[PDB]
């Protein structure tokens, strides 16, 4: 059922453009400034802090570039926007730039200093995937989030707590918890753990357990393409009419489109743009935990590890100076592109009877997992017969498998 | 026909409640020390014993648990009931209690000291379903007799004699008994022992057999869910009106009913709570003989078998003190529920006419049992097709079966 779902996304995704190019036309704003990732950015979050302000509005004057610090009534914004979404609220919009800023923290940072202070361990980062995404995230907000992510939430929620509605909360918390995992004791020992009203240390130790289960055995968890509002609005501006051609964010629509787009950004002196490029296109699938080999075979290019990146964030702080400072057109065109999933790959002598059913008459679920965990090696090839589809192939027809004997340069992105 | 049936059983629970609602009042009890099924078993018994006199009663002090020991009129009480039951005499309401005593007897003790002494073998426990039901009980009070309770009485009626009105009984006795088999030989060697006015060691011998018979070809008996006085009373007074509403015995009404009861129970300093809820549950249910595996499927949690129980019965003896006495809430909740089952489950050269009959004209009953016995598998499926049902489908609508691939517990309570 192509009729929905791929137009009705495409109307959430006429909204944001549409109210880009509004917002552009306001700020007065050229081409090649309504381009800039910078600005657009600055844009997004005006508007998702009004539905829940100013910001660093960058111009373009004979040769060097100048920073504007400008505010907006609030509710004008909230005004704007709907005049976009036809007088909507468009939840489905703001939680969808709601997203992108978070596949680009996901890829920018590394959140240790939360993970630890919680009780995780560091190298828990491939769980960790929609830390950062605000909880008023919609319900397919949330589907984006690893396993690991909703394990320092319910620890947060109950190390303060075990340190009155708030418990319908928890319960929901662990089923969608739950319906991450994909394994009979998986899914069962996170009953276990919905058991306790008050889970104490008894809870926060196991759930740490099932955390690190999920290395091994990992869950299900959606990855969604969310592309900048400059990359819609532009889209918009020339013609794309999405909610009658219809867009998706998990197949070859967001890909196409960034193979067209003229996206420009900011960059310090010092900063490699070819490395830059990268990082926004590891933000726009959310290939920030995805094993390098393969996000650089998609991609077409070197995927350089995070360490290895020249670059300290999109965003430009208050502290640096403007005199110094250029930019670069982002290279955001990949060579093949793939279905972005959700699964993480698998490999008295008698009774009297006092009941009416279906009888013969006559551990620690924790091992169950480490049994299971044991059995697995980092070779089990998972999604087997899926591959890589041609920027051609609009159709999921004809699919391409990946051979990776090859010289590699690592799979950890951090 | 959910007239009578439902209804006029709805009358007789009203009876209970009512009267408990009373006779607290009397003893100018508390909410608490009305739901301290411990008063309650005293105030059953009163009356019981007024129908066909004083008792343990336990009330509450500043801390500490004070054991009164009381009288009353016997007419008193028999007075006092019938107000409850519009000067009826409920002979149903007693025999309920009367039951209810029972099931809670048959799951707190073995009674094995009888079934020898009688010349059956200890290892009769499931059948001996309602050994303890004084005979006084009503005609829809010996249907919840196991095969191997109606033996002991005959065998002991036998056993004296062999050793004027009576003999009644003795037929009688047996076409109940033989009302339990649900098989052609099972049910035509019961006749072939009802023949002999005074049967002796011949039938002494050959029903001990068809008690045997019956472990593995068992017979119809009657569940039926009794609850504790107060649990009628509590229920009664929150303006539950049964006989307008409607209740049953053998459906989900007991179960749903218990899913709000707040009973409390004096127990041991030693004694496991999780422990004594379970024997209670188990008597409320006359789920003493049940397999343990599919009690603990629908009661949601494990049932543990009675030699690895904690705890030596609910009544306080005089011998105890109440210094070291304290009391806990006991958990009567279940997961499911099902509908409480009867059967036992299954796998010349001519000739000169004289009469005017439809003719075309021309061993040991043991071994057929024995012979059927022997085809009969302990992993033979009972009860095809039935299940259990969830709390919420107050009809019978949709059925769950249970799948016992698991890490059980054991079958036999005992």
């Amino acid at each position: 059922n192509a009729t929905e779902i791929r137009a009705s996304v495409g109307k959430m995704i006429d909204g944001i453009g549409r109210f880009y190019i509004q917002m552009c036309t306001e700020l007065k704003l050229s081409d090649y400034e309504g381009r800039l990732i910078q600005n657009s950015l600055t844009i997004e979050r005006m508007v998702l802090s009004a539905f829940d302000t100013g910001g660093p509005i960058y111009r373009r004057v004979d040769g060097k570039w100048r920073r504007e610090l400008i505010l907006y009534d609030k509710e004008e914004i909230r005004r704007i926007w709907r005049q976009a979404n036809n007088g909507d609220d468009a939840t489905a919009g703001l939680t969808h730039m709601m997203i992108w800023h978070s596949n680009l923290n996901d890829a920018t940072y590394q959140r240790t200093r939360a993970l630890v202070r919680t009780g995780m361990d560091p190298r828990m980062c491939s769980l960790m995937q929609g830390s950062t995404l605000p909880r008023r995230s919609g319900a397919a907000g949330a589907a984006v989030k690893g396993v690991g992510t909703m394990v320092m939430e319910l620890i947060r929620m109950i190390k303060r707590g075990i340190n009155r509605r708030t418990r319908i909360a928890y319960e929901r918390m662990c089923n969608i918890l739950k319906g991450k995992f994909q394994t009979a004791a998986q899914r069962t020992m996170v009953d276990q753990v919905r058991e306790s009203r008050n889970p104490g240390n008894a809870e926060f130790e196991d759930l740490i357990f099932l955390a690190r289960s999920a290395l091994i055995l990992r869950g299900s968890v959606a990855h969604k393409s969310c592309l900048p509002a400059c990359v819609y609005g532009s889209a918009v501006a020339s013609g794309y009419d999405f909610e009658r051609e219809g867009y998706s964010l998990v197949g070859i629509d967001p890909f196409r489109l960034l193979q067209n787009s003229q996206v420009y950004s900011l960059i310090r002196p010092n900063e490699n743009p070819a490395h830059k490029s990268q990082l926004v296109w590891m933000a726009c699938h959310s290939a920030a935990f995805e094993d390098l080999r393969v996000s650089s075979f998609i991609r077409g290019t070197k995927v350089v590890p995070r360490g290895k990146l020249s670059t300290r964030g999109v965003q430009i702080a208050s502290n640096e100076n403007m005199e110094t400072m250029e930019s670069s057109t982002l290279e955001l065109r990949s060579r093949y592109w793939a279905i972005r999933t959700r699964s993480g790959g698998n490999t008295q002598i008698s009774i009297q009877p006092t009941f009416s059913v279906q009888r013969n008459l006559p551990s620690d679920m924790r091992t169950e997992i480490i049994r299971l965990m044991e059995s697995a090696r980092p070779e089990d090839v998972s999604f087997q017969g899926r591959g890589v589809f041609e920027l051609s192939d609009e159709k999921a027809t004809s699919p391409i498998v990946p051979s990776f004997d090859m010289s590699n340069e690592g799979s950890y992105f951090f």
